């Protein structure tokens, strides 16, 4: 009944948005293990859900255009794309930042040179912690897998576009409830499913539900990441991303055992004494020291370099 709309099919229905390419590339931000709810549904034509809408995007050299889904059929509104806005975070020059995280790393200077445009997008908390939860010994194929099947199971639908059913993230209540588990296990989560179900309840009843999270975005980092890290299925790592990609905390640096990799590899890094917690923690500040209070944004643009 309704296809995704490209720039040459539809062009009424796009706004723009003045945007240069050195600022954001959306080839490697949107499915480099932030979100996981982008497809590349025709080339260069970028299609998600953000806070029960959804979006198309795509982009010139100059210019990020948008079209939204919502209903007599318009163009975005000055509010919605205010909202892209605060989402890209592009009130955060991000030229200026790669220089100042070039003049101290002469391997970033290389890596930064081939992938420009690298950015942390602006998650909504909740979306966040489940996508995160179900990160663990996975890969971006099958998360998204997951994420997809979660949110067609438990959040309300919005739209189909060609053969894709778009739903909105599911509620806390929703995953909270006693057949979750179950449920989530028949979708594929394994183990997962009872992380998901767990910390769902948990933010219910033990803090008082989704004011909490917006909370954490108003804490200090280091006590938003303790607070995190009480909830089942998260530990150190998935705090650290929900810190980074949710809650405004920008030096957080999400160390794992392929981030330790890199960073030997890369920077010849050892622990000053193989991983452990008080090793990944070292390592986070080693990282925090060179680069300073944006340090989870330039860990992005080296992130995105290796997945390639
Ligand atoms: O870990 C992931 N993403 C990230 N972790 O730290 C950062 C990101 C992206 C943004 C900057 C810092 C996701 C989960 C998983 C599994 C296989 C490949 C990628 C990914
Ligand atoms: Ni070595």
């Amino acid at each position: 009944h309704m296809r995704h709309r490209t720039l040459s099919s539809s062009p009424a229905l796009w706004a723009s948005i003045p945007c240069p390419r050195s600022e954001l590339r959306l080839d490697l931000v949107l499915a480099s293990g932030q979100s996981f709810r982008w497809k590349e549904q025709s080339p260069a034509h970028w299609s998600g859900v953000l806070a029960d809408q959804v979006w198309t995007l795509t982009q010139t050299e100059d210019q990020l255009y948008c079209t939204v889904y919502r209903s007599q059929v318009s163009r975005p509104t000055l509010e919605e794309l205010e909202t892209l806005h605060k989402y890209f975070q592009l009130d955060v020059s991000l030229a200026q930042l790669y220089s100042h995280w070039a003049s101290v790393d002469s391997h970033f200077q290389r890596v930064a040179q081939k992938f420009q445009g690298v950015r942390l997008l602006r998650q909504d908390p909740t979306e966040c912690l489940f996508s995160f939860i179900c990160s663990s010994n996975n890969n971006i194929a099958r998360i998204t897998g997951m994420v997809e099947r979660l949110c067609q199971a438990f959040g309300p639908r919005l739209i189909q576009l060609d053969d894709v059913t778009y739903h909105g993230f599911p509620n806390l209540h929703a995953l909270a409830g006693p057949e979750a588990e179950t449920h989530l296990r028949k979708l594929g989560l394994g183990y997962r499913a009872r992380y998901v179900r767990a910390s769902a309840k948990a933010i219910l009843e033990e803090q008082g539900g989704p004011a909490w999270l917006q909370q954490l975005r108003v804490a200090p980092y280091e006590e938003a990441h303790k607070a995190l890290c009480t909830l089942p299925g998260v530990g150190a790592k998935v705090a650290d991303c929900i810190c980074l990609m949710a809650l405004d905390k920008p030096q957080a640096v999400p160390v794992d055992v392929h981030v330790w990799q890199i960073a030997h590899r890369d920077y010849g890094w050892h622990p000053k004494t193989g991983p452990s917690p008080l090793a990944n923690k070292e390592l986070g500040n080693f990282f925090r020291n060179l680069w300073g209070p944006y340090a989870g944004w330039a860990q992005a643009v080296l992130f995105s370099a290796d997945l390639r």
